[PDB]
Formats: C-alpha cells, sequence, structure tokens
C-alpha cells in the first residue's frame, strides 16, 4: 500500500509491493 514518509526534510511517497 501506498503511504507518504518524509526523511526529516524531505517527503515523499512509499509504495509496498513489487
Amino acid at each position: 500500500q501506498c503511504r507518504r514518509l518524509c526523511y526529516k526534510q524531505r517527503c515523499v511517497t512509499y509504495c509496498r509491493g513489487r
């Protein structure tokens, strides 16, 4: 599934699966 995550300055989306 897709969730949003931030790299303590940056913010991106994480969609799991392959």
